[PDB]
DNA sequence: CCGTCCCCCGCGTTTTAACCGCCAAGGGGATTACCCCCCAGTCCCCAGGCACGTGCCAGATATATACATCCCGTACGCACGCACATCATTCGAT
């Protein structure tokens, strides 16, 4: 029950709206906890941020890469 | 670098058990006496061990060959997302 990983990544933000941007992990932990996701699931999020913040609708608020935290940008 | 928690930290109770001060007993550590029996001292000595030679052996030493193993590639599955058409929704016309 997994659609694209453009939905739930904006979603889980918008679970715990932090100014800061959300912490790598927070979106990780939330996700895989709630819905259901393949056996290689930590793997596609990772790039899915790093697809996701070349796109420029997020912004990584701390940290480079994937390793920080990053922000819906509005 | 980032983050993430939890698990030590100060801090406030409050319990107590160390710490004190005193009293007592006697075990035993410290001290003396007696001595015998025990190890050092000699002489003689004699065979155990050491210095020297010696070879034989096997211990080695070298050969060739089989086998065990590792890494990479290969293939192949698979579950996947992306992409796609289709199904279903939505704006306009009705």
């Amino acid at each position: 029950d997994h659609p694209k990983y453009s939905d739930m990544i904006v979603a889980a933000i918008q679970a715990e709206k932090n100014r800061a941007g959300s912490s790598r992990q927070s979106i990780q932990k939330y996700i895989k906890s709630h819905y259901k996701v393949g056996e290689n699931a930590d793997s596609q999020i990772k790039l899915s941020i790093k697809r996701l913040v070349t796109t420029g609708v997020l912004k990584q608020t701390k940290g480079v890469g994937a390793s920080g935290s990053f922000r819906l940008a509005k």
